[PDB]
């Protein structure tokens, strides 16, 4: 056929399974599963006061102890080792905390 776009490490269908107040479930899907060895994501969540990051070897990744109420902006870059793809991005907006805190 042809040879140009088609060849190349990139994370599609990056969607959050579950999303919490002070936790969430990030996946997403990768072009190869056949040589899906020493697959590693660099997960970077960057919030408001302070960015995050944890690396995983699975196509899942979820992020403790997060806010409620507040944008948050994860890219999962994969990482078959000694090489890089193309990092996938997904805004995600956690819900509302049924709990607010009372001063005096």
């Amino acid at each position: 056929g042809s040879s140009g776009s088609s060849g190349a490490i990139q994370v599609f269908d990056v969607t959050a399974v579950n999303i919490s107040a002070t936790s969430l479930t990030l996946i997403w899907k990768v072009s190869d599963n056949e040589s899906s060895s020493n697959y590693t994501y660099k997960i970077h969540v960057a919030g408001e006061t302070d960015s995050s990051n944890l690396n995983v070897s699975e196509p899942r990744a979820v992020i403790p102890g997060l806010r409620s109420s507040t944008f948050y902006n994860i890219t999962v870059c994969p990482v078959l080792g000694d090489i890089e793809g193309t990092p996938g991005f997904l805004q995600v907006h956690t819900p509302p905390v049924p709990s607010g805190p009372s001063s005096g």
